[PDB]
């Protein structure tokens, strides 16, 4: 039966199983809720669960599991996955609650439940139009987010807004649901990612935001953004984006990456247009 493999632990990285052995829940303290699907895919399946704090109180997650198990390598893999998150500790980063390993069946993953979903779905729904000062506070989280894991030498990889999420107090975590028009000029052609590289998708990122979620390219099919890029044309200006944040995302599709701002330098920057652009907003920033 499919809902009796057993995982051996001992075949596991040694590495991987110090850290899966840190960060264990007990099954008593895990309510999976089977029924209430998130996400589904081939592969893997993600519920909404329940967590007992241990004053017996709830605290509402989200549980990766996989599918059908048939070799110790998806496994690792899975496992690998969720333990990426395990060190991050920041208030705009999305962090691992920890792994429940049960006596059959999937190893579950439980992670802090995002009300409100990926960021970009939520900016485009036409029931939320957040304002022009929100979508600058989200940019701000991000970059906060960033300049945290930039820190730490975590480079992403595709940064965007639909790997970003937003939770109940709408705080903003930099995530990776797990990409050429986010991707920088150098790694276009060569394939190699930098922090540098990262602050190139976080200005597409940002136009992302100040489009209300807008793709970015869409006509892509009928170009090469290569071309494109070598040819100095970068995306344009959004409407009601004010103009010192633009030149903040122009500044982040420099050719030279090494002459691109820090996330540092972008939470500096953001936060000044932020704080002087005075209109409506509902969010902690
Ligand atoms: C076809 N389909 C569409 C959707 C899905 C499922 C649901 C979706 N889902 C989700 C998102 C993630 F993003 C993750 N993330 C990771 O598993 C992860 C692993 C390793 N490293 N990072 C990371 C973190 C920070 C960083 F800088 C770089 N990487 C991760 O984020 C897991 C999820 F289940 C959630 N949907 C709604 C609400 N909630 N609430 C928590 C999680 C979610 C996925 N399926």
């Amino acid at each position: 039966m499919q809902n009796t493999v057993h995982i051996d632990l001992s075949a596991l990285n040694p590495e991987l199983v110090q850290a899966v052995q840190h960060v264990v829940i007990g099954p008593s303290s895990l309510i999976v809720h089977f029924n209430e699907v998130i996400g589904r895919g081939h592969f893997g399946c993600v519920y909404h669960g329940t967590l007992l704090d241990n004053d017996g109180k709830k605290i509402h997650c989200a549980v990766k599991s996989l599918n059908r198990i048939t070799d110790i390598g998806e496994v690792s893999q899975f496992l690998t996955e969720g333990i990426i998150m395990k060190d991050f500790s920041h208030p705009n980063v999305l962090s691992l609650l920890g792994i429940c390993l049960r006596s059959e069946g999937s190893p579950l993953v439980v992670l802090p439940y995002m009300k409100h979903g990926d960021l970009r779905n939520f900016i485009r729904n036409e029931t939320h139009n957040p304002t022009v000062k929100d979508l600058i506070g989200f940019g701000l989280q991000v970059a906060k987010g960033m300049k945290y894991l930039a820190s730490k030498k975590f480079v992403h990889r595709d940064l965007a807004a639909r790997n970003c999420m937003l939770d109940e107090k709408f705080t903003v975590k930099v995530a990776d649901f797990g990409p050429v028009k986010w991707m920088a000029l150098e790694s276009l052609q060569t394939q190699k990612f930098t922090t540098k590289s990262d602050v190139w998708s976080f200005g597409v990122l940002l136009w992302e935001l100040m489009t209300r979620g807008a793709p970015p390219y869409p006509d892509v099919n009928t170009f090469d953004i290569t071309v494109y890029l070598l040819q100095g044309r970068r995306l344009l200006q959004p409407e009601y984006c004010p103009d010192p944040l633009y030149e903040v995302m122009l500044k982040c599709w420099h050719p030279k990456a090494e002459m691109r701002p820090s996330f540092s330098e972008l939470v500096s920057r953001i936060s000044a247009i932020f704080s002087t652009f005075i209109g409506e907003h509902h969010h902690h920033h």
